[PDB]
């Protein structure tokens, strides 16, 4: 059940390790769960 889009507002990013976390700019959450998931 994948999503084909990052939600709005949302961007990825890595962490020092190659792990991908993920920012809800608008809520203002950082998470390691992606969203499309």
């Amino acid at each position: 059940a994948m999503g084909s889009f990052l939600p709005k507002g949302w961007e990825v990013r890595h962490a020092p390790n190659g792990r991908p976390f993920f920012i809800d700019h608008n809520t203002k959450t950082t998470t390691w769960e992606d969203p499309r998931l």
